[PDB]
């Protein structure tokens, strides 16, 4: 009853995580962080083409574009579930690679400390 | 294998939840939209000014600006607590109001079915 209050505390956390994911995916849209990415600080790359390439065709699994097939109780949930199998780090399928790829890509993107800074 | 599933559905079922919520917010700054659910279908309103403005006011909570002196892992900590303390609905103030209440709000938003259409 501890590990209640301690679950709510990893549900936060991870709610935590999510949105710092979502304001990276958004920034990966700008042609000078991928560049910036795509290099190093000094030409040790957070970042290769395959990389930020998957880290795109996430993105477009997580924030997917309206479809009128679904209602608004529908559209999120795969989305859900993706985000969900991210955080936990699985080796499941997802695009070309598995969850816990893209985990450990997202895991040096944040370790980067590039989002600390200005450029 | 069902405390665990259990756990797993409630956890992944609140973060769709969360995703839902950030469509509407992000929706919410269209005039058409915010007139839209300000009459009914009906002359019954959906929202009232007063809950679109406690909604606008939520939402620069949960979807905060930039700031540099804040690390990313620092940035949403309370963004988060909101989101949390959003769904569980509790009674701590909150833009002048409850959690509880906005939960109720977004509730009769979601029930509306309005975002079920589209109009893009």
């Amino acid at each position: 009853r501890r590990e209640q209050l301690m679950r709510e505390e990893a549900e936060q956390k991870r709610l935590k995580t999510v949105l710092e994911l979502q304001y990276v995916l958004d920034k990966l849209g700008d042609d000078e962080v991928r560049t910036d990415l795509k290099q190093g600080l000094n030409g040790v790359p957070i970042l290769s083409e395959e990389e930020l390439s998957l880290l795109d065709e996430f993105y477009k699994l997580v924030d997917p574009e309206r479809d009128m097939s679904l209602r608004l109780n529908e559209q999120y949930e795969h989305a859900s579930i993706h985000l969900w199998d991210l955080l936990e780090g699985k080796e499941k399928p997802v695009c070309g690679t598995t969850y816990k790829v893209l985990k450990e890509i997202v895991e040096r993107v944040f370790q980067s400390n590039y989002f600390d800074s200005t450029h």
